[PDB]
């Protein structure tokens, strides 16, 4: 590693002009996500400044305006509090009274930023290397532990760029409510105090007084989570060497349409298949990366898990700038054989979309089969498995601190498993970024036949 640490500091939302406490609730949807203690958000950005200029004003602004779009969301500046007996329940705390709040880490890197921030394979280390290490438990209460819910790790290339390195803990936002927050961090340090957030859609809900748990999901989700809990739980925070490196992936629209009419020539006719950016994009993906396996050196199922935002389909209406977990699994299976056939495509697209009809388009309710999200995951073969964060409707490319868009924005937190992420792409409107992480003799593999499919 040749980052540097400069400086460790904390940032607290506004004083006096917030409450001394803050308790939030934990539904339903956070549960399944409370053992996953990163969600991280790398973003590098051209900066041909000084160092000098970095230190003397770059990192006082940001400072700055972390506190100021601290007292709109602040949840972030509090922890996740877990019970330590049977019979309490988590819950989000902030106190002003505890000095709780995020630590942001100032540092200095002597690495090549252009090779950081390329398309061309990347070693997947050298990207954890530039985010901070929240502790597990930053003190004990008396009913529940306390846990550190956001740092961020802002790292400068001197004369080259910036890194800002976020981690939040997934038990308080999702992939939509978290790139809200930093799209309104980079908002009021771009214009400044006078910042309308609510005019720009940058103003969350906490309100769940309306998030209503009607199937008694609350009581048996805690129940099956216990057993995961504890395992995970005794992991120690720091990132393990990762043999897998990351490179990323470019498809226009056009390029989607290439894929659409792909499927449609297939005879895709026999039943009707729904085809988006994001079941093509998937669905091109997902035929590639089974059959990198083969090349790699059976008939059995491939399981293709996803999250959807289920914020547009509860009951009572739910705001969409509603913070924290709102999403539902979606687990699409496919044969082998088929997948990697004549019709891959065409059958992973149909597989992909009649998992959403089922799950987020059953007739009966989003939370009809609820009861189930949480044992489906469960029995896939960690062998047989391929998962994508985040989606093409967040604006990733829109954190724009005052320095312009984003050079790369890398959903870092991939690598701990066989997962993908698919993000809005920075050069081309409606295409997508496909950020894919793997060994790279597994990567070589990959890239060909996704260069072939075209």
């Amino acid at each position: 590693q040749m980052v540097k640490v400069l400086e460790k500091c904390q940032v607290t939302p506004p004083s006096d002009t917030t409450d001394v406490e803050l308790s939030l609730p934990v539904t339903f949807f956070d549960i399944p996500w409370l053992h996953l203690n990163k969600m991280q958000s790398l973003l590098f950005y051209d900066f041909p400044y000084p160092r000098t200029h970095f230190l003397d004003t770059v990192i006082p602004n940001l400072k700055a305006s972390l506190s100021l779009t601290l007292k709109h969301y602040v949840p972030l500046s509090g922890n996740l509090l877990m019970p330590i007996k049977s019979g309490e329940m988590p819950k989000f705390q902030y106190s002003r009274d505890e000095g709780d709040s995020i630590t942001l880490i100032v540092a200095e890197s002597d690495q090549d930023f252009d090779y950081l921030k390329g398309h061309q394979l990347v070693d997947s280390n050298d990207l954890h290397g530039l985010f901070y290490v929240m502790p597990r438990v930053i003190r004990t209460m008396q009913d529940y532990k306390v846990i550190p819910l956001v740092a961020v790790q802002v790292t400068v290339f001197p004369n080259r760029g910036i890194a800002v390195a976020l981690t939040a803990h997934h038990s308080i936002a999702d992939a939509k409510s978290f790139v809200m927050f930093i799209n309104a961090w980079a908002y009021i340090n771009k214009f400044g105090k006078d910042a309308d957030l609510l005019s720009a859609n940058l103003l969350p809900s906490f309100d769940r007084s309306i998030i209503k748990d009607l199937y008694g999901l609350e009581e048996t989700f805690w129940n099956e989570m216990q057993d995961v809990l504890e395992m995970f739980s005794r992991f120690g925070s720091k990132p393990p060497r990762f043999n897998k490196v990351r490179a990323t992936y470019v498809l226009s629209l056009a390029e989607i349409q290439k894929l659409k009419n792909k499927v449609l020539n297939l005879r895709g006719s026999e039943p009707t298949i729904r085809v988006t950016t994001f079941t093509m994009t998937c669905g091109y993906v997902w035929t590639c990366m089974v059959k990198s396996k083969d090349d790699v050196v059976e008939n059995e199922l491939e399981y293709f898990s996803f999250t959807a935002d289920c914020r547009g389909l509860l009951t009572p209406p739910c705001p969409p700038n509603y913070f924290g977990n709102c999403l539902a699994s979606c687990v699409a299976k496919a044969t082998h054989k088929e997948l990697v056939g004549d019709k891959g495509l065409l059958v992973a697209v149909a597989a992909i979309g009649e998992a959403i009809e089922k799950r987020l388009h059953n007739e009966k309710g989003v939370l009809a089969d609820a009861k189930t999200w949480l044992s489906e995951s469960n029995g896939i073969p960690s062998k047989r498995f391929l998962g994508i964060t985040g989606s093409p409707k967040f604006d990733s490319y829109g954190v724009d601190f005052g320095w312009g868009k984003p050079a790369k924005f890398d959903i870092t937190s991939v690598d701990y498993a066989e997962l993908i992420y698919v993000i809005q792409s920075r050069d081309f409107e409606k295409g997508v970024e496909i950020g894919v992480s793997l060994p790279k003799i597994h990567m070589d593999a990959f890239a060909k036949i996704f260069e072939e499919g075209f």
